[PDB]
């Protein structure tokens, strides 16, 4: 009966009969038409879904605003409340916001499809705390991720606001005005204030949904459906029913009961609500800390701590406390810590009032120890420590925050008054087996002992076997959990041996000089410089110029159109694909009756329905599969929701098959074809060589996690066959020719137009052009327009990512550290499919900074049964640059000499000549080298380093310098072809495009750039709209890192071209308008468009011989990072990174400062954080703490500097300028050389010398088990071939 | 081309001077529409001339891409237009002309 | 060069659909913007003739 | 098969547009009442030349 009554940007909504099952995300976007709020995920990690809630309490007469995520939040949870989206708060067509204006002016938007995002978080916390800190603004955007702009500009623009040659002007934002914003509609106001106690009822086909909104009412719906779950912020439900096949068709989902909600400050404790958010509990909680003295806020303490890292701020805000403790998630950062604080819950049923302890066996959801499924959870109480108690709480994850814990703890100890005999002991451990638990019977075992090491290593030994893992343990990671549960007993030690010492000095001893800096953590502070050039041009003139990107603020107001936000075409369909589920096995059958019966479904094909168009240059699987994740099955309905519904019923029977063939070894065991490069003679060098080293480095792959899933709408015109494809893509021509060719038309009768990309760094390409055959092949069967949206688990799957590669090396040297000879051997792992492309480019590309006089380079790519790889930014270079400086840290090592020595002395020289014959001159390598070497004041921090190491036996510090030759330039003169379409209409303005493709790299604002300095007007008077086949054919690929140096040179000819045959005109009325001109033009029949074009640069590359022209000129730079270690957990921090780069004369400086933090970023996560967990089955594991990681603002280093070298003239390309972009990501890897650094001054200290080998990803895990010591050794291992692994 | 579709026929006519002008048949020529988008400052549709004059703009722009292709042309003279096209892409000759 | 024309096919014009065609055009332009919404705008025969 | 203008299909949320004319040949406009036109069904905006 009820109707859905809330307001979204201050307009009153109405739902009548609502669907209790609407998520808001989609809600806001089909049904509101405000598509600024935007999918990246679906389980609430990214952020891109932000928006405020706004809500008035009618008995403290008070408006709360918290931000939350769109796609957990069920409509039926707003009645009476206030969301505001992005477009809210301003537009471009109202005023825009001054977050909107700064964050756009501060270029904080790349691809743009964070942006919305970001705004309505930092629009959130202004609207709380309008004069804020940083620390307050970079913790409201914890839950905010980036892949384009590494953070650093969107920092700025949260800088302007706290009250503390740039490339934007501060002084000319328009300041925030806390008092004309956006006034809480009042009608809600006016509801509040009238407590009904009607408790609301929404129903469907599928659920019934009650909102209770009396406590009377809540125990009576929770007694007559006992197994109904009770929705609070539905971030544990939510999440399970997207992805865990969950379903309930009872909901109880309460309004603000105020039993449910207490703050009760008692004489014992408190007594905090369950309905209270974890947001609230933490404030709660930091004053609290503050009002009482730090003795009886020994729970809390820990509970702020692990607060502080749970989520971002949006989770936070959802999330539950009772939500949270009912849930008893086994990596639940907050229950391990209360279960050892002598927690109660009390529970409320219609019976009676009644009180459990939060003990291990409610975590274990024992019944007995559980509630009774009549009753709710209405609080917990949190006592009070006594003096002689004390509690801390660990926790390590995969990055410091927005990161499922892989192990956590809550410990405690109790001494009663002086002596130290321990009289009590709680020692609880997450993400350690499928719940919480306590390690109760050694805990009895130590009561009765004092606090020294005597009771270290039994305790240890004795929590070892009690809470110990089978190696074929869900999560992985047997031996680091192993290393963890000790090692945070060690920590635990520590600290509250430190307390004692405090309070009672004489009868208790000092910690050792070298183990303090093991207590306090790693938690960064953001800090920033950027230096580069800016007489003789015109002011008018833009080039060079840091121009904002021309969608900037359209980024930021959400008025940026995606390939997805386009409105909902007259009866399309909606496609959704099965996807393998086995990595190689033959299709037995597919049952397709079930799910064809279903509501919405239109059809599903298979191969057969393909027949002879299911392949090109196959689509989907026929009666093998080869790797998890390949389309098997294409599934068209109604709506999205029929689709993937149905789809769930397809039956697949498979039969698997041998080989199944995962790592690049396997792949070992007919014919490959090579790749080889060969300078000077290697196989004579090896005799007069002082020493000789062998090793290896294996190298993991990478998702593209572009913010913008895979996301296209094929529209049939319904006249000749013409087909209409709007697709996020890097290659609009392919996407013509794979689609033309699967429908069997002539390229004429389809054209594929693309106005922007959120984001792709390559993995917008073959599969998406696949996945839009398929599409447009449905879309031409039955004559409608079709959508295809992949979600964020499917689109990891069924895309690849980065080539795993494999380094093997033989390096002759000298005892001064150069190389005289080398012998190397690279291999990526392909996937399915090829690629040598990607070992082409590594071989080329593998010299880098260094002349090596003799060198034999081999490469072979190698076909698995994973989804197949595909290029990336940096096109094999991240991957075959980190061979070779592997390679250089071992030589350094086996000479004793810093890398960094090494380095120096193998580099090219000022004139030098490449394995394949080019010609470099390297001057600007070295002054990139020297620059950073003084900027960084290198020489000064690396004995402040190695003086840290000697002072700290637990944490270590690291320093590592890479220099940078990034080659650039395409296969042949033909690759590189360009061309452009530039009008001028009769009143003066322009209107311009190419083949290029804005994937918030900034093309489109670069070629307005270059348009206005060639015919001498403002950026104002010129237009762009898009890419399009029906503009401009033929063009390639937006890759290569020269979208904008050969798209600018067409534009640039166009230009041209049209201002010869105007010079008549022009000389004849030198001061007239551009009006003027085009109007006489027109009046004397001379034409206003022109076709620009450009061949490419010259290029060729003999591969037989190994010797070519193959690139038109190099990117110089070098890199500095310094990072600090916790050798105890495997954590680190990223202090400081300082980088200096060749550009040539930048066309704009802020977009290619943008480019390079960008690029550094993906390149340091690539290295470090971001890690792709798959199963000896080769399922992709994608759940828990095998959750895979994109760097956050957490991880984003301390301190940034960065230098543009000054210019020296390139006639050959667009300005001078060179095409960087791509190159950013290899300088990630000084981190990677920074933390194997640090390792091994760890290793050198405790004395384990000789071969230390680190692989990429440098992961926790792999750091920890890295710096060796007692706890390592102490570990029960396994045999390896005695259990089947849950990874590798 | 500018001019504009009211049931005279001009498009059939543009196809018919493409077939002729490129010496291909009028199957492999294909037009969707006008457009201020790709051809810019038309005028009217009307005096009794659209496809007189929009006609020599367009045999206009297809001598262009013939003499462009010339070279090309003369060195496989039996070759089909997929042929042509394909090497003057592989030798970095422009396919795109406005008349 | 914010503003495009497209236009496939006439079904007959005879002059007629010119001045008075870029009126209507204009004033329903003028609300599609005002409002954010595409608007169309067809006239039956008898308004049309008048 | 033919796509004539109105035979495009409803794109998302659009309006449509009519006119009222003038009745007379040549008259002073005295007034213009729009305030029953305006409170009817489906009505979104009523524009004068003001
Ligand atoms: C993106 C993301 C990141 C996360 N990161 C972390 C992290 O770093 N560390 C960590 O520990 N956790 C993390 N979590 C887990 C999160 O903290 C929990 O999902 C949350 O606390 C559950 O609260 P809720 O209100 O959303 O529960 P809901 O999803 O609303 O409900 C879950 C269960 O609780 C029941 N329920 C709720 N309230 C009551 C009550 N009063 N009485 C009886 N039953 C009740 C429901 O019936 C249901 O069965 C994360 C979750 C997400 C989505
Ligand atoms: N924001 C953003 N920057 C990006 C990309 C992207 O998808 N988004 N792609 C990268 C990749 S793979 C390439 S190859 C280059 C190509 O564009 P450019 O030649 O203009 O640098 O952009 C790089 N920078
Ligand atoms: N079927 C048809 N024929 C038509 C018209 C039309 O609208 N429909 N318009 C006429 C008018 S007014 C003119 S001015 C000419 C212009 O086109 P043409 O120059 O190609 O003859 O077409 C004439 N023939
Ligand atoms: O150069 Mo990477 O976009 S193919
Ligand atoms: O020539 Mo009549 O179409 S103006
Ligand atoms: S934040 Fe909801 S989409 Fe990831
Ligand atoms: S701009 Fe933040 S995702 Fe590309």
């Amino acid at each position: 009966a009820s109707e859905l009554l809330f307001y979204v940007n201050g307009r009153k909504v109405i739902e009548k009969n609502v669907d209790p099952e609407t998520m808001l995300l989609p809600y806001l976007r089909k049904k509101l038409r405000l598509t600024g709020t935007k999918y990246g995920c679906g389980g609430g990690g990214c952020g891109a879904c932000t928006v405020m809630i706004s809500r008035y309490n009618p008995i403290t007469k008070r408006i709360r605003h918290h931000p939350a995520n769109a796609c957990l939040i069920p409509i039926c949870s707003l009645y009476g409340a206030a969301v505001t989206t992005v477009e809210g708060i301003g537009s471009t067509h109202t005023r825009i916001h001054p977050v909107q204006e700064r964050i756009a002016k501060c270029h904080g938007t790349q691809c743009g499809f964070c942006t919305p995002g970001m705004v309505m978080s930092i629009y959130t916390l202004l609207r709380n705390h309008p004069e804020p800190t940083l620390d307050q603004l970079t913790d409201a955007l914890g839950g905010n991720l980036c892949r384009c702009t590494g953070y650093r500009p969107i920092i700025d623009a949260c800088k302007t606001f706290c009250k503390t040659p740039k490339l934007f002007a501060e002084e000319e934002f328009l300041p925030l005005d806390p008092t004309q914003e956006l006034i809480f509609p009042p009608e809600l106001m006016i509801m509040a204030e009238k407590q009904s106690q009607r408790t609301r009822v929404f129903g469907s086909e599928r659920m019934m949904w009650f909102s209770p909104v009396t406590l009377k009412e809540l125990l009576e719906f929770k007694f007559k459906y006992p197994q109904a779950p009770v929705i609070m912020g539905n971030t544990s439900v939510g999440p399970e029913v997207k992805f865990k096949g969950v379903f309930h068709p009872v909901i109880i989902s309460p309004d603000r009961i105020e039993e449910l909600s207490v703050v009760n400050h008692a004489y014992n404790g408190l007594t905090l609500g369950a309905g209270l958010s974890l947001a609230q509990v933490k404030d709660i909680l930091a004053d609290v800390v503050q009002k009482l003295p730090e003795e009886k806020t020994q729970m809390y303490h820990a509970l702020l701590k692990h607060l502080g890292t749970l989520a971002g701020s949006q989770i936070r805000n959802m999330a539950s406390l009772g939500g949270h403790i009912i849930s008893r998630h086994p990596d639940s950062d907050l229950n391990p810590i209360l279960a050892v604080g002598n927690c109660t819950l009390n529970l409320l049923s219609k019976e009676g009032k009644r009180q459990i302890p939060l003990n291990e066996q409610f975590l274990s959801k024992c019944p007995n120890a559980d509630l009774k499924p009549q009753e709710i959870l209405v609080s917990v109480n949190i006592p009070y420590s006594r003096k002689w108690e004390f509690v801390s709480a660990f926790r390590q994850a995969q990055r410091q925050e927005n990161a499922l814990a892989i192990v956590n703890s809550g410990m405690r100890v109790f001494f009663g008054e002086g002596d130290g005999i321990i009289r009590e002991l709680c020692i609880s451990y997450g993400g350690v087996g499928p719940a919480t638990i306590c390690a109760k019977n050694s805990c009895q075992k130590l009561i009765g002992r004092h606090w020294n090491e005597q009771m270290l290593d039994i305790a240890c030994r004795l929590i070892l076997n009690e809470v110990s893992l089978l190696g074929s343990a869900p999560g992985g990671k047997v031996e680091f959990k192993r290393t963890l549960i000790i090692s945070f007993l060690f920590k635990f030690y520590l600290e509250v041996s430190q307390i004692l010492k405090k309070m009672d000095p004489v009868h208790y001893p000092s910690l050792a000089d070298k183990y303090e800096s093991a207590l306090e953590d790693l938690h960064s502070h953001h800090c920033s410089t950027l230096k580069y050039q800016n007489p003789k041009q015109h002011p008018e003139d833009p080039i060079g110029h840091p121009i904002m990107h021309l969608s900037g603020v359209k980024h930021a107001t959400g008025e940026a159109i995606y390939c997805d936000d386009m409105p909902l075409v007259d009866q399309e369909l909606f496609l959704t694909f099965v996807t393998s589920s086995r990595a190689h096995a033959k299709i037995v059958s597919i049952d397709l009756s079930e799910a064809l019966s279903m509501p919405g479904v239109v059809d599903i094909m298979t191969a057969e329905h393909l027949s002879d168009v299911n392949s090109f240059c196959k689509f989907l699987a026929t009666d093998k599969v080869f790797c998890v994740g390949q389309l098997v099955c294409a599934v068209l309905a109604d709506s999205e929701v029929q689709a993937k519904r149905a789809a769930k019923r397809v039956k697949i029977v498979y039969q698997d098959l041998e080989p199944l063939i995962l790592t690049i070894e396997e792949s070992i065991q007919s014919f490959k074809p090579e790749r080889k490069l060969e300078y000077g003679n290697v196989d004579e060098a090896f005799k007069v060589v002082d020493q000789i080293l062998e090793g290896e480095i294996h190298m993991g792959g990478q998702e593209h996690f572009y913010m913008e899933t895979q996301s296209m709408l094929v529209v049939p015109k319904g006249e000749d066959q013409e087909m209409d494809v709007y697709v996020s893509t890097q290659f609009p021509k392919y996407i013509q020719d794979i689609v033309a060719s699967t429908l069997k038309l002539p390229a004429n009768k389809v054209m594929c137009h693309v106005r922007r990309v959120g984001g792709a760094f390559g993995g917008k390409v073959l599969k998406t052009g696949i996945i839009a055959a398929v599409t447009a092949f449905a879309a031409n069967k039955h004559g409608r327009a079709v959508r295809c949206v992949l979600e964020r688990g499917e689109d990891m799957l069924i895309t690849g990512g980065r080539h795993p590669y494999l380094g093997k090396y033989k390096a002759g040297f000298m005892n001064d550290g150069r190389i005289l000879a080398l012998d190397m051997e690279h291999y990526s792992n392909a996937g399915a499919s090829l690629s040598l492309f990607v070992i082409e480019m590594g071989l080329l590309k593998m010299d880098n900074a260094y002349k090596f006089p003799n060198l034999r380079c081999r490469g072979w790519a190698c076909r698995t049964n994973l989804p197949s790889n595909t290029a990336f930014r940096g096109f094999g270079f991240p991957q075959a640059a980190l061979i070779t400086e592997s390679c250089i840290t071992e030589v350094a090592a086996k000479c004793g000499l810093s890398p960094e020595k090494v380095r120096i002395i193998n580099m090219y020289k000022e004139i030098d000549q490449t394995p394949y014959k080019q010609e470099i001159n390297a001057k600007n390598l070295i002054q990139c080298w020297r620059e950073c070497m003084a900027m960084s004041s290198y020489s000064l921090r690396k004995v402040a380093v190695e003086k840290f190491n000697a002072e700290n036996y637990w944490k270590k510090k690291g320093l590592a310098m890479v220099p940078l030759k990034f080659p650039v330039g395409l296969g042949s003169r033909a690759a590189g072809q360009a061309a452009a379409l530039v009008h001028i209409y009769l009143d003066g303005s322009v209107l311009v495009t190419h083949g290029g493709i804005e994937m918030g790299q900034g093309v489109h604002t670069k070629m307005i750039q270059v348009v206005s300095r060639e015919l001498r007007m403002p950026m104002s008077n010129v237009h762009l709209r898009g890419t399009s086949t029906e503009t401009v054919p033929n063009a390639n690929i937006s890759g290569g890192s020269v979208v904008a140096d050969l798209n600018g040179l067409a534009v640039k000819d166009a230009c041209q071209t049209l201002l010869k045959r105007l010079e008549p005109i022009i000389s004849k009325n030198p001061k007239g308008t551009w009006k003027d001109w085009a109007q006489t033009a027109f009046d004397e029949s001379i034409n206003l468009s022109a076709v620009g074009y450009f061949r490419g640069y010259e290029s060729d590359m003999n591969w037989e011989k190994g010797e070519g022209q193959p690139f038109e000129y190099f990117v110089y730079g070098a890199a500095c990072s310094e990072v600090e270690i916790d050798c105890l957990t495997g954590d680190h921090k990223n202090i400081r990174t300082d980088i200096v780069m060749d550009v040539g004369c930048s066309i704009n400086p802020a977009i290619d400062i943008g480019q390079i933090e960008g690029a550094f970023i993906q390149g340091m996560g690539l290295y470090t954080i971001e890690e792709l967990n798959y199963s000896p089955q080769g399922i992709l594991h994608t759940r828990g703490p095998d959750q895979y990681k994109i760097p956050a603002i957490c991880d984003m280093p301390t301190e940034l500097h960065i230098a543009l070298l000054p210019p020296s003239q390139n006639s050959n390309t667009l300005y001078s300028s060179k095409g960087l972009g791509e190159l950013g990501v290899f300088l990630g890897c000084s981190v990677f050389f920074a933390i194997h650094d640090a390792v091994s001054a760890a290793r050198q200290e405790r004395g384990l010398h000789g071969p230390l080998t680190l692989n990429s990803p440098l992961t926790p895990e792999k750091i920890r088990m890295a710096c060796e010591d007692k706890f390592t050794k102490m570990i029960p291992r396994d045999e390896p071939g005695s259990y089947v692994p849950w990874n590798v």
